[PDB]
DNA sequence: AGCGCT
DNA sequence: AGCGCT
């Protein structure tokens, strides 16, 4: 996720 | 990806 | 440090 | 079987 905690997605 | 080869994303 | 399958 | 970081 994020970043942080990519996306989703990308 | 896909599925197959989710998304991205989800 | 944390998303989702056919 | 295959996406992407700050």
């Amino acid at each position: 996720t994020x970043p942080g905690v990519t996306x989703p997605g990308v």
